[PDB]
Parts: structure tokens; sequence; C-alpha cells
């Protein structure tokens, strides 16, 4: 599995409800070794998400200089893993957002290979 494989599956579901969270972050294999603390997926296009690369530069979380700011808000779902959440039965809080996105770029393509933030 590439980087952006691995962006697309856990960041990308361009196809809401409250145990929405707990279903896709197990789908997804985001559970399988630990319970991830924390992720979002993007409901736009992939197409849209891909064209984000083009659009604003901004210096990553790490420190990098490789990510890029959406012009536009874009459909998203925050996953927050609850207190009560055990491995491997992880728990998630699933909240629905209009905000931009932050990703890192790398490769030819230069294609979206991280979720940076959403603001």
């Amino acid at each position: 599995e590439t980087a952006a494989a691995k962006f697309e599956r856990q960041h990308m579901d361009s196809s809401s409800s409250s145990n929405y969270c707990n279903q896709m972050m197990k789908s997804r294999n985001l559970t399988k070794d630990r319970c991830k603390p924390v992720n979002t997926f993007v409901h736009e296009s992939l197409a849209d998400v891909q064209a984000v690369c083009s659009q604003k530069n901004v210096a990553c979380k790490n420190g990098q200089t490789n990510c890029y700011q959406s012009y536009s808000t874009m459909s998203i779902t925050d996953c927050r893993e609850t207190g009560s959440s055990k491995y491997p039965n992880c728990a998630y809080k699933t909240t629905q957002a209009n905000k931009h996105i932050i990703v890192a770029c790398e490769g030819n393509p230069y294609v979206p290979v991280h979720f940076d933030a959403s603001v």
C-alpha cells in the first residue's frame, strides 16, 4: 500500500450517523493494532481533495513546507475516541462539520499523503 493509497483509506469517504465513526474506524482498519485517538474523513470527491495540493501552501504542523489548505470549506467528519473506549472495542464520537482542510502532499503525481488539520 502506497502513501497515497493509505491517505485514501484513512481519510476519504466520498460515498453522518451517531455510530458512523465506530463503523468506519473499524472498516478502514484504523483500530487494528490500537485505537487511533483521532481521525478525519473527507466527504468531497477524490478529485477535489487531490486539487488541494495546488492550492494555498502553508506550513505543516511538523515544520515541513509541503502542506496545502483548501480555498473552499469541505464536508468532513471528525472521529474522536471516548474515555470509556477500550481496545479492541474502540468507541468514537462522530461530529460532522464544514471546514477548510490542510493536507501534506508528496510524489509524482503530487498527491495528498497526510491529513494535517481542519480549520
